[PDB]
């Protein structure tokens, strides 16, 4: 049993945070909400969740930031949290992270969130991996 | 298109290196190689690659550690590499990187490598999920 589920669409409906992008700090934090839609524009599901810029990695300078959020779909619950490079996030690179099926269709499954921004506090694509 | 591959049994043949398992360190590296066994004890796989503990991450004190491998399965070749927590590699806790497919089945797919080392230097438990 593996399922992926495909984002193309995902808006940030509300953020609010203390990130300066252009600089980014340690300690900086944000609060999302976003709508996850498919590919004929159908609304799939939310997400809510948070992040905290940790610490730099000391080989190259990446941002380390842990992301923590609940995805509801239509048909259950993925939790999702662990670490990403704030400096992949800023540029439009993919970052993940692990997920487990809380609820639903995703009870008992266990995999990977991931995402690339497309537009700043505004749009994301994604990909949900589970098996 | 989700693919799982489940590698109950993988065993290290050979593994180079010079790793304190009960004092870790940073600049300890390794090199391995191994098999992945199926449900029947009947080869499906190999891997080679090598790692090195790079730096030390504040929040849990895990020792950074940088993977690299190229898996060959009968179908195709899978690239993985990326970071795992040491004190999770020792421990037997599940460990994980991005992985790429490179040649035969896998061509074009992207997912995650994982495994969890049940015998220090000889045995791991594996997980490849693709899409």
């Amino acid at each position: 049993q593996a399922l992926l589920i495909k984002v193309p669409t995902e808006i940030v409906v509300k953020v609010v945070d203390d990130v300066d992008v252009a600089a980014p700090a340690v300690g900086q934090v944000g609060k999302f909400d976003d709508e996850l839609y498919d590919e004929a524009g159908a609304q799939i599901g939310t997400s809510s969740g948070n992040f905290r810029i940790e610490y730099v990695r000391p080989t190259d300078g990446g941002l380390m930031t842990y992301y923590q959020e609940d995805i509801t779909l239509s048909d259950g619950v993925i939790h999702a949290e662990g670490w990403a490079d704030f400096n992949d996030v800023r540029t439009s690179k993919w970052v993940f992270y692990p997920a487990t099926g809380v609820s639903g269709r995703y009870l008992g499954l266990t995999g990977f969130r991931q995402w690339r921004m497309t537009g700043v506090r505004k749009s994301a694509e994604a990909r949900i991996l589970m098996g």
